[PDB]
């Protein structure tokens, strides 16, 4: 159908150092957004598939502490954690063999 | 084999207004962190899949576009862009029908 905007999820190479950014693109402006900039990460090949869980306690606890850090932030002013809706998304991360 | 540490990713109403959040949770020290909380979203079911794309000039760009963006928000410093990466993941976000 009609296209919003596309969203990249990128490994990147900085100062030597490896990195996860998610980029969002909106189709009509073109207008990018860095939406993660998180590091340094172990490189891609250890991690397993992403699982949808459910949305009982302890995910809507990830949510609560999603809220109360970004309250540190202050991006989006002083936010109230209502709740975490379907989906939600685990990956498990491994060590290297 | 060994567990390094999970991450999730969230839709989290606040105030209510939708977002998505990223969180990684180490596995050892079960210490967890905000990686990106970004919106108001769209509600979830009008994304495509996502799909590995291939690393050449434009996927180069974005990551030259993420490192000057996270530059100017300074959490790592100043950073020097280097390269991006395989997998490189996009995907489409469509409006509603």
């Amino acid at each position: 159908r009609e296209i919003k905007g596309y969203e990249y999820q990128l490994y990147v190479y900085a100062s030597d150092k490896l990195f996860r950014a998610d980029i969002s693109e909106d189709y009509k402006t073109r207008g990018r957004k860095l939406l993660r900039f998180n590091g340094p990460v172990p490189p891609p090949g250890s991690g397993g598939e992403w699982e949808i869980i459910d949305i009982g306690p302890f995910t809507q606890n990830l949510g609560k502490f999603a809220v109360d850090e970004e309250n540190k932030i202050g991006q989006y002013g002083r936010l109230t954690f209502n709740k975490v809706i379907r989906p939600c998304m685990k990956k498990t991360i491994y060590e290297n063999e």
